[PDB]
């Protein structure tokens, strides 16, 4: 069902992963190792990385957000900033996520 | 409470509303109108503005993410991008709360 969905509302799994969902990791799309992309949430250590993943409502009060005219679409993007404890237990896991792909 | 929880954990409602939670509006948190700000998640039209947000999941694996240093701590940059087809019937509503404080 989730590419029935439009892309911002995917949440990806084993069935149909991040591959299908988003696309490959590259510079614009980067995060994700590759347990992550093969079953998407249902990954053992995404729990553990959604720690540090800001809710529907942060990202929508918490972030810049900009729109453009686009064709027949408006293209609306998101600019979000958290700062994160270098003592977190949840950050080393979800920083390794981070361009995992070129790593 | 919400104001015990990590700021990008935080779920604003009529109790801690969105000044509480992210602080006033501004050129940098520019979005919501006085409805979404006082109420947070519970502004009527919240489900409508919504539809147009991305999962958690989404937001993950659709943006660009970087990572920066800052004393003790790591700043963690989101930049996501989506395309919302024009006859999108939630998009009037969501375009209203972009600099509605402005």
């Amino acid at each position: 069902k989730q590419m029935d969905k439009p892309e911002w509302k995917r949440v990806p799994n084993s069935e149909e992963d991040v591959r299908k969902c988003f696309g490959p990791r590259s510079v614009s799309r980067n995060f994700g190792d590759s347990d992550l992309v093969q079953h998407g949430v249902e990954a053992k250590h995404f729990p553990t990385i959604a720690e540090l993943l800001p809710t529907q409502a942060a990202l929508a009060f918490g972030s810049e957000i900009t729109t453009k005219e686009s064709g027949e679409f408006v293209e609306v993007t998101y600019h979000y900033v958290m700062k994160v404890p270098k003592t977190d237990k949840n950050l080393p896991r979800f920083l390794e996520q981070v361009s995992a792909y070129s790593k």
